[PDB]
């Protein structure tokens, strides 16, 4: 295996591989595939559950072959020489070789043989749509996945297709995102659970180009093309809970206000919150929103908007993070809220767009 | 204990005295003579910010948690206006239909540090304050058992203000012209307070008034009075340090000098990264290796004058000097493979740097 290759044309792919990579557990995992074959190089990272790849055009000489190293080193060494170096590789069994100008280093390797591979599987559904699209439907709804909450399925985000509609929805058993965007094929029904790390790199390998997102899903796992850049990820074998059955029934009382002027009320009252519940408590009155929040020093925060609403006076209360968390997604002009009473959910949107719906669970407070 | 200010006018004290027990978490707040003082401490600094009122107020004082008022302030719209009105053990702020209270704790039990006598004076611009800590803040020792070197040395010498930094193992040393004769003084500045002063320091061509006591440093720009006791020790004189007679002179260009080290760290040990450099003729090899035998080799076209060498240097501590210097070209002076080496941008003898070498 023999490669030259300039700088900048190898240092992205190798960021991008590197993606589902600080301690390995075991050494092959710190490493990358390398894999040179008609006239492509090809990079992957893995870390058991996903894989990221790479491929790599060579224009300058090469000789097939294939190998592993450590990425963090390789990585650091094509980003430490200088722009525009020309960076040659050279397989040599136990370590590999790599020069650029008077540069030399030689890295251990690991055979190609052992590095874990992915199961071949089958598609069931193939569909395309804008990285913009992708990039909405996760950004709305990453934030309300649970972090290594015990009950496994809630540590990932459902991915949704039915008729002409891709849907994400991540909840953590407090509070629920949902998120509805079109893509303009119908598509056959099919609902999957994607890990954490898996929407990470997902999100991670979007350019923000005009490149499209090929996805394709089978029972198990899951794929997306963009460019040069291959991800595959297993599912999540779990049942996701129903998003239909935890909106709200009938929440007649509408509150419209300014999100930003939302959002810098909460995050002020936050301050005075307590330090660990975070509750603040809101009084909707006839078109006013009063905030306030205390701790047990019995210190205290109050802040007034003026809102549209007209329904009954009502006091509820919030984690205040919960709410920041919705309105930092939302990032629109304006934002409604829909109640019921007290003891009861509350669902925020856009007041623009239904597009995503967010139900946030009251505290007792 | 009332007044009314804007925001703007409170930001920048307000970060400023955020920087340095329950109550040292608190700021003081004083009105007196049309002026609002905001004092923060943790008992071995303080600083003191002021800010005019033009709009009416009543004198007295209190003090506040520090970062939840802050936070209030800073989480206020551009624009607005914050009134303030202490009510016993509360403080109320005020600003359009946004009300805060906060838990206050009494003036009186805020720490003062001890009055003090100035002993040296002087002024000169926080510019050149700044370069002479950064050209050393990091040679200072961090946690050393040797209290004294937990800082920086500020000397002065003829009409020159000099820092000296050093944590057993590297030196860094910097001297500026100040244009008054200065009598010959050292003192040691605490490390956090090098850093506290460092960061009162901005962009501006504004005056910067020194005043060092026997056991306390102030420094005062703007509006901002910075004080800091003293650290009460024997620092190590720097010329005792510098080689005595170096006979081996390498001269390098400094970003390729840089870049050849950190690429060679890369396959260094990780947890004490140091590389070999070989010095011979009109070249420079430098060379790593690591416990799973993976290697690293750099050849630098270099000026060189002297015996054939090889010596180890440990990678942070003359990378931390290469970033510092920011020059063109960096000359290294050497003796042999057991010696401290000094190193210096070619073009600038205002500051110097020792390196102990590392054994490989
Ligand atoms: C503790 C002792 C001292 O004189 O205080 C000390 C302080 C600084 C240094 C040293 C020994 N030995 C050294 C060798 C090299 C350098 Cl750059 C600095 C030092
Ligand atoms: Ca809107
Ligand atoms: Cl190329
Ligand atoms: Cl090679
Ligand atoms: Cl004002």
């Amino acid at each position: 295996m023999k490669f030259t290759v300039e700088r900048e044309h190898l240092l992205k792919p190798l960021q991008q591989v590197s993606g589902p990579l600080g301690r390995p557990t075991l050494p092959i995992l710190g490493n990358l595939l390398l894999q040179v074959a008609d006239g492509t190089l090809s990079l992957t990272g893995t870390d058991l559950e996903m894989e990221m790849v790479a491929r790599v055009a060579l224009v300058q000489p090469h000789e097939p072959g294939a190998t592993t190293v450590p990425a963090r080193k390789f990585f650091d060494i094509c980003r430490g020489l200088p722009e525009g170096a020309e960076i040659a590789v050279q397989l040599e069994g136990e370590r590999m070789l790599v020069r650029s100008g008077r540069s030399r280093f030689s890295l251990s390797t690991l055979p190609a043989a052992d590095f874990p591979n992915l199961d071949d599987w089958q598609s069931e559904v193939e569909f395309t749509l804008p990285q913009a699209t992708m990039k909405r439907l996760i950004e709305a709804t990453q934030f309300s996945m649970a972090h290594q909450d015990v009950r496994y399925y809630l540590n990932g985000m459902l991915f949704e297709t039915e008729g002409e509609e891709l849907r994400t929805v991540a909840t953590d058993g407090h509070r629920l995102a949902v998120c509805s965007m079109p893509i303009g094929q119908s598509l056959p029904s099919h609902s999957v659970i994607v890990p954490r790390k898996g929407v990470i790199e997902l999100m991670r390998m979007l350019d923000g180009g005009d490149n499209p997102l090929r996805v394709q899903i089978g029972s198990n796992n899951i794929r997306a093309h963009v460019g040069d850049f291959i991800f595959t990820s297993k599912l999540v074998d779990g049942r996701f809970p129903d998003y239909r059955r935890v909106l709200p029934k009938n929440p007649d009382k509408h509150l419209e206000a300014g999100c930003d002027l939302l959002k810098q009320a909460f995050a002020r009252a936050a301050i005075l919150s307590n330090e660990k519940f975070r509750g603040v408590r809101l009084y909707v009155s006839e078109n006013q929103l009063k905030i306030t929040a205390n701790n047990p020093e019995q210190e205290e925060a109050e802040e007034i908007l003026d809102v549209t609403y007209s329904g009954a006076e009502m006091e509820i209360g919030f984690n205040v993070s919960y709410v920041l968390d919705v309105l930092n997604a939302l990032k629109c002009e304006n934002v409604r809220m829909m109640l019921t009473d007290s003891v009861s959910s509350v669902q925020i949107e856009d007041a623009a767009s239904q597009s995503a719906a967010y139900v946030v669970m009251p505290m007792r407070l």
